[PDB]
């Protein structure tokens, strides 16, 4: 399994300009027929290698001539003594039945669907499996017409037949060219919403949701947001889509969440599927966001794609960027910033520390399926929004305008979209281009000075970035750091130096430098790194009362809730130490009191009161420690709830009730409320035991909707009250025979604080809605025990470790994809203690010496045993 690296990119020696494909389909044997006009690029004398992985080879024939130059290496066949231009045909078989690791052609269900990224069209005939090939596809499904009545591939229907024996066909084209991994093929009996989006300049567009028989009433919302995400691309891009028809297909087995194949979008039925009994409003928000994700990779993406694969974040930071965007516009846009900072310091500071840490360009690369990370995707679209902070939104929409206008139908890199926005803007990138090739979290401190005899502000600001396991070197970043200056009565102060407005973006740019400001007419409170403005580590030696005065007074609601962040933060170490040494919860009274306060103002938002009202993740809590003891970490959490629920309990009570709402809507304002109402909820079933267990108990029975019967079973589950296995096993007996509603009491029971959790767990992999066959359901019941309950995983015995290690060799030869995801909380060792770390390496070495270890386990387990 060797490393491929970035800088060995070279153009092919050969293109394919058209392929014409057929399939005879059956799920113990498909035969595939492949006919491709090939072009020479290369030396005359250079071999066509075509990837291949799993094909039975039935025939090669070039312009029609049986080949005998030719041989099949592994993973390819090689075919030399070509003419400049000719027509390749392959036939080859496949066997979809087989396919458990859900890559090429598998099955769903009795459905035939396809996951052809980022190389999986090379598991259904050999071809030139790389992104900067692009070719016109013209597809021909055959079938049986009683199994299969929807024949689906890319484009448009433009030939159809019935033959003999009850088998029919339909033959799809789709005129824009493209690379084989957008490529996808659906067979099999579904219902239909049938709908029309009219685009701005008039194009009527048949939209189609293609889901299970009997799911109709679970699809109108994926409906809705698709146009949704069609009109604000419109809107804020001026972006139309470019085909007649736009089907989505919601699948039960699917890898990832969703994939954008042009104009046929497969998805995981999680990421469609919601009824207000059935789905949270986060349910809702998600099914908003990954629609238009999907959708906006129709240009970012597909109209201009990746050159090669180590370009991925060129499409997925700015097309995550584009969700957030969306999501932002038409929802809260404060609560948007917020989760995406709370999974940027959380989660993704902590890939960037390990052994898998990249840049989100990478240089390195075993198995690209590997890659889809926080980084890439997080990180990217942090980096995404620093051009846009650097060249606000009108000139960072020339540089969109320019980006298309160069690269459309083409396959491009980061370089050649960061040199759209540069010369669209006239803004100099040249040093920001650094954030594409260095990993790892720069730390930048600031000190700061207040001169009244000048009335001058002096901020001394100073970055460093650490070395990471890939890389030895780092040098300093363009790094934008957005500021506020704040008088004693809570007003702006103007920002300027010797007589002229400054920027409030200051460009940090070296490992030192200093900011100085004038006609500072009072000592200022300053809020820094505002809406997190670079994706980075801030050490500032902020006072409670500089941190309470902020979440009073900031003017941006992101603000207030990172103040609030940043005084947690110093009572969680304390309390975590305290805890390591036998010692009860201290915290000061003004801290409460500052909580206290954000509960009782009638003035902020409740979509944001919910947030500051949402204690740190454990995830996030780790993050503040140079060794994590997570033990420490989930019991000081507890205590810390606890603590408030105490201290509050009249206040929290008061708002609960006051946020109740009688009807529930899938609207902005009442899901804020909901959060606000629920937020409340979670601090109350950790007051005392019999209100808490009424109180949970009563909103279970009563919610008439899935967001308020999961957060009542949740705090039932985090605060282990009386009623908990009353609710669960309601909950069960309502709701097992449906996957997705069932995740999320599998999801439950993995982070349960029980002293059982493990046994637990173990129990219900013979559970009756679970199986191994389910990307979802194992992500459900295993990655939530091993990612989110580390307390339980990281168990003093090193019985989390020897229980991922079995779910591992299973999923190892199962479905590799899974088994990497669910590898990486082993990955992160060198975090934890010695003891630890000795039993996490034992458990990677037995790992490593599996029969068939798949390539995607091997690259984590080699770097992290490195
Ligand atoms: C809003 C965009 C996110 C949904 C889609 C992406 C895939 C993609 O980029 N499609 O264009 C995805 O699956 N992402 C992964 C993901 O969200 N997954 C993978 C398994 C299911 C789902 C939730 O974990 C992450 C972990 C990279
Ligand atoms: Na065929
Ligand atoms: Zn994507």
């Amino acid at each position: 399994p060797q490393a491929k690296y970035r800088h060995d990119y070279r153009a092919p020696d050969y293109q394919i300009t058209d392929i014409d494909l057929t399939f005879d389909l059956d799920a113990q044997k498909t035969v595939v027929t492949a006919v491709s006009q090939a072009v020479r690029h290369g030396a005359s004398d250079a071999p066509l290698r075509l990837n291949g992985e799993d094909l039975k080879l039935v025939s090669v024939h070039i312009n029609d001539e049986p080949w005998t130059a030719w041989k099949e290496e592994e993973g390819a066949l090689v075919i030399s003594n070509l003419p400049e231009r000719f027509t390749l045909k392959i036939i080859n078989e496949i066997s979809p039945a087989a396919n458990t690791a859900l890559e090429g052609l598998y099955q769903s269900g009795d459905a035939l669907c396809t996951q052809c990224e980022a190389e999986g069209f090379r598991h259904i005939t050999y071809y030139l499996d790389r992104p900067d090939v692009l070719a016109r596809f013209t597809t021909k499904i055959i079938a049986d017409k009683i199994k299969y009545p929807f024949l689906l591939s890319n484009g448009n229907r433009v030939a159809q037949g019935e033959l003999e024996n009850g088998r029919h066909w339909v033959q799809w084209q789709d005129p824009f060219p493209k690379p084989c991994y957008l490529f996808a093929l659906v067979a099999g009996d579904f219902d239909v919403l049938r709908d029309t989006f009219t685009t701005r300049s008039g194009r009527e567009v048949a939209l189609e949701l293609y889901v299970d028989r009997g799911n109709l009433d679970r699809a109108p919302w994926a409906m809705t947001s698709l146009k949704n995400s069609m009109k604000w691309d419109e809107e804020r891009f001026g972006l139309e889509y470019d085909l007649d028809i736009y089907m989505i297909v919601a699948v039960d087995f699917f890898n990832m969440g969703a994939m954008e194949n042009k104009g046929l979008n497969i998805f995981n039925s999680k990421y469609v599927l919601a009824r207000t009994d059935t789905a949270t409003d986060k349910d809702y928000l998600d099914i908003e966001r990954v629609i238009g994700h999907e959708y906006f990779h129709n240009w970012t993406g597909n109209r201009v794609t990746c050159r090669d694969w180590f370009q991925l974040s060129l499409k997925e930071g700015l097309t995550v960027f584009r969700d957030q965007e969306f999501s932002s516009d038409l929802g809260s846009r404060a609560v948007n910033r917020i989760n995406n900072v709370r999974t940027m310091r959380g989660l993704q500071f902590a890939e960037d520390a390990s052994p898998m840490a990249h840049p989100i360009r990478p240089d390195m690369v075993i198995e690209m399926n590997n890659f889809y990370t926080l980084t890439v995707y997080e990180k990217g679209a942090e980096v995404i929004r620093m051009i846009h902070t650097l060249l606000g939104e009108e000139n960072f929409q020339k540089g969109m305008q320019l980006y298309f206008e160069r690269h459309d139908g083409s396959a491009a890199t980061c370089d050649d979209f960061v040199q759209a926005m540069e010369d669209a803007s006239n803004v100099d990138l040249s040093h920001f281009r650094r954030w594409y090739s260095q990993s790892g979290t720069p730390i930048v401190t600031v000190k700061d000075d207040y001169n009244p005899e000048t009335e001058q502000y002096t901020l001394t600001i100073s970055q460093r970035t650490p070395a990471t396991p890939d890389q030895a070197e780092k040098q300093p970043l363009h790094i934008p750091f957005a500021i506020e200056l704040y008088d004693n009565e809570g007003k702006v102060i103007p920002l300027q130096k010797g007589g002229h407005p400054v920027n409030s973006v200051l460009n940090v740019t070296q490992a030192e430098q200093t900011f100085v400001f004038d006609n500072v007419y009072f000592q200022p409170v300053p809020a820094l790194l505002c809406e997190f403005s670079a994706p980075v580590k801030l050490e500032y030696k902020w006072s409670d009362q500089q941190l309470t005065f902020l979440m009073r007074h900031a003017r941006n609601d992101f603000s207030r809730w990172d103040a609030a962040q940043s005084l947690l933060a110093t009572y969680i170490k304390l309390n975590v130490a305290r805890h390591q040494q036998g010692q009860p919860l201290s915290l000061p009274v003004h801290v409460a009191d500052a909580f206290r306060a954000v509960l009782l103002d009638e003035k902020i938002d409740p979509a944001l009161a919910a947030e500051i009202l949402t204690l740190p993740s454990v995830n996030e809590m780790a993050e503040l420690f140079d060794i994590i003891d997570p033990i420490a970490i989930a019991e000081v959490r507890e205590a810390l709830t606890r603590t408030l629920a105490t201290e509050l309990a009249d206040e929290l009570l008061a708002i609960y009730n006051a946020n109740y709402q009688s009807e529930y809507r899938v609207e902005h304002e009442d899901i804020a409320k909901r959060t606000l109402r629920n937020a409340c909820l979670r601090f109350l079933a950790f007051g005392e035991t019999h209100l808490a267990d009424v109180l949970v108990s009563k909103q279970f029975h009563e919610a008439n909707n899935m967001t308020d019967a999961l957060a009542a079973l949740s705090a039932a589950v985090a605060a282990q009250l009386p009623c908990r296995d009353a609710l669960m096993q309601e909950y069960d007996d309502k709701w097992h025979q449906n996957g997705l509603v069932m995740d999320k009491w599998f999801i439950l029971q993995a982070t349960s604080p029980a002293a059982n959790v493990l046994e637990t767990v173990r129990g219900l992999l013979q559970h009756r809605s679970f199986t191994m066959s389910n990307p979802n359901r194992i992500r459900s019941l295993i990655g939530a025990f091993a990612g989110s309950n580390p307390a339980a995983f990281h168990a003093e015995d090193g019985s989390g470790y020897l229980f991922l290690v079995e779910m591992l060799t299973d999923l190892n030869s199962r479905n590799p994809q899974v088994a990497s995801r669910l590898i990486e909380p082993l990955i992160r060792l060198k975090r934890y203690d010695a003891k630890r770390q000795e039993k996490m390496r034992a458990a990677l070495e037995q790992l490593k010496g599996l029969e068939n270890l798949s390539g995607d386990l091997y690259e984590k387990i080699t770097k992290a045993l490195a």
